[PDB]
């Protein structure tokens, strides 16, 4: 009786993906990598006094496991588009997520949200806000800047904000 939306993270290898879903489940950060491969958690959560169920799709950015992410994405709600701001290559690859998801869903436009994450690491950053705030404004989806590291920037507000976005439809 409470809507369910699957929420699906995507995103080249190593950009955070993980550690942002588990900052949002658990509270805590993941220090190590460990490649993930396919993981999804449920937890029923309150939204502008709205309940829901989330299930959130933690995918493979490992390329390897490229058609079994394609697969799981088929059935996303909405989407999170991750790229570390550390990391110029998983920038210029939210290009190739963006056309992904269109495709998987036979639409031209669907809920998504492009995240630019690991900004506490602001010694080692090389995309710019206004970078990020222009590719988003490109494909027009919604910008946000999170860390996942403690304490967390904008984690929860991320996932909430999917699902705002979501209910605009
Ligand atoms: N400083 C910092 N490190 C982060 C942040 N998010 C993730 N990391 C670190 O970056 C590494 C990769 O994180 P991870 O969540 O595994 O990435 P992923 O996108 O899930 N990788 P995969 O696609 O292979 O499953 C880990 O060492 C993790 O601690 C962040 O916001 N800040
Ligand atoms: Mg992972």
């Amino acid at each position: 009786n409470l809507p369910t939306y699957k929420l699906v993270v995507v995103g080249d290898g190593g950009v955070g993906k993980s550690a942002l879903t588990i900052q949002f489940f658990q509270k805590i950060f993941v220090d190590e990598y460990d490649p993930t491969i396919e993981d999804s958690y449920r937890k029923h959560t309150e939204i502008d006094n709205q309940w829901a169920i989330l299930d959130v799709l933690d995918t493979a950015g490992q390329e390897e496991f490229s058609a079994m992410r394609e697969q799981y994405m088929r059935t996303g709600d909405g989407f999170l588009i991750v790229y570390s701001v550390t990391d110029k290559a998983s920038f210029e690859h939210v290009d190739r997520f963006h056309q992904l998801i269109l495709r998987v869903k036979d639409r031209e436009s669907f809920p998504m949200i492009l995240v630019a994450n690991k900004v506490d690491l602001m010694h080692l950053r090389k995309v710019t806000r206004d970078q990020g705030k222009e590719m988003a404004t490109k494909y027009n989806i919604p910008y946000i800047e999170t860390s996942a590291k403690d304490p967390p920037l904008n984690v929860d507000k991320t996932f909430h904000d999917l699902v705002r976005v979501i209910r605009q439809q």
